């Protein structure tokens, strides 16, 4: 078995967020870029492309309007099944409070799930500043989400603003958000192809993570001292996602080190994910020895159920 992976944009935000993947380059992954706007998806450098809606739009955007980025899906309900085929996990990204991504992005999740895929949307709230109108939108948008997918990642745009000085750039900042998708794409693809000292593979990944709802995922790196416990505490801390650790019900963790990976460090850094979780988690453990490594450790978790 080897899992085949496709990441989906929808919309404007959830395209910025592919092409972003596209220039890095991943490899064993498909992209798929669905629109409306047929001079954005022009540009777009996916391998697939979906635009959608066409005789309700005329190629134009959705306006804004959640209804018509719903019906323009369901228009070409067809094309979109055609291209999610022999999915084993779509990933399904978005920017809420549009009309393309809020309307589109649910019924496009929901032909994932139909076609048995485990199926994981990674979405942003809007900035406060767009205003209220935009945020109600978005929210609707939100559980839309959360009912069609198998699990949500949700990033307030908001929390952009605490990770930037004065002077960040806008594109900048839009990139740390981008990375929460493309780190998350790039553990799965890592988890799938490599064997572990403990191995964890996608039947694990979908234990923890079919028909939940909201999920925390992070990463962490740490060296020297207390690499461990540092590393576990970065890994469960995700400043840009709405959702903590807190009571979570199902944890997948891995830590990856070199050859001197300590078994007392491997309990240091469990314990920190335990001690955050529910009493009764479902928790996952995976390692990996990478001899490439010297002091570096690496910590990844996610956690569902609340
Ligand atoms: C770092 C990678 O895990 C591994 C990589 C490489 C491996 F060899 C192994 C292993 N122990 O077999 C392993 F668990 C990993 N990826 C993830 C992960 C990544 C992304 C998500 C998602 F889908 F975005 F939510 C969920 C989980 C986790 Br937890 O761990
Ligand atoms: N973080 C981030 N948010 C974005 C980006 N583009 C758009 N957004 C957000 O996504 C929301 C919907 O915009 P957009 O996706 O362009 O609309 P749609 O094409 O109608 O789905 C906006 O209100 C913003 O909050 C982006 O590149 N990065
Ligand atoms: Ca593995």
């Amino acid at each position: 078995h080897m899992a085949t992976l496709k990441v989906i944009g929808v919309g404007g935000g959830g395209n910025n967020a592919v092409n972003r993947m596209i220039d890095h380059g991943m490899n064993n992954v498909e992209f798929i870029a669905i629109n409306t706007d047929g001079q954005a998806l022009n540009l777009s450098k996916a391998e697939s492309k979906i635009q959608i809606g066409e005789k309700l739009t005329r190629g134009l955007g959705a306006g804004a309007n959640p209804e018509i980025g719903k019906k323009a899906a369901e228009e070409s309900r067809e094309q979109i099944e055609d291209a999610i085929q022999g999915a084993d996990m779509v990933f399904v990204t978005s920017g809420m409070g549009g009309g393309t991504g809020t309307g589109a992005a649910p019924v496009v999740a929901k032909i994932a799930k139909e076609m048995g895929a485990l199926t994981v949307g990674v979405v942003t709230r809007p900035f406060s500043f767009e205003g209220r109108k935009r945020q109600t939108q978005a929210a609707a948008g939100v559980e839309a989400m959360k009912a069609a997918v198998d699990t949500l990642i949700v990033i307030p745009n908001d929390r952009l603003l605490d990770i930037v000085d004065k002077s960040t750039p806008m594109m900048e900042a839009f990139k740390e958000a981008d990375n929460v998708l493309r780190q998350g794409v790039q553990g799965i693809s890592d988890l799938i192809a490599v064997s572990g000292e403990v191995n964890l593979d996608f039947a694990d990944v979908k234990t923890i993570m079919s028909n939940q709802g909201s999920a925390l995922m992070g990463i962490g790196v740490s060296s020297g001292e207390n690499r461990a416990v540092e590393a576990a505490k970065k890994a469960i801390s995700s400043p840009l996602l709405e959702t903590s650790i807190v009571g979570a019900q199902g944890v997948l963790m891995n830590i990856t080190g070199g050859e001197s990976l300590s078994l007392f460090e491997a309990q240091e850094a469990a314990d920190i994910v335990q001690d955050a979780a529910d009493e009764d988690v479902n928790m996952i453990f995976g390692t990996v020895i990478n001899p490439e490594l010297q002091d570096e450790i690496v910590v990844t978790v996610i956690a569902t159920g609340f």
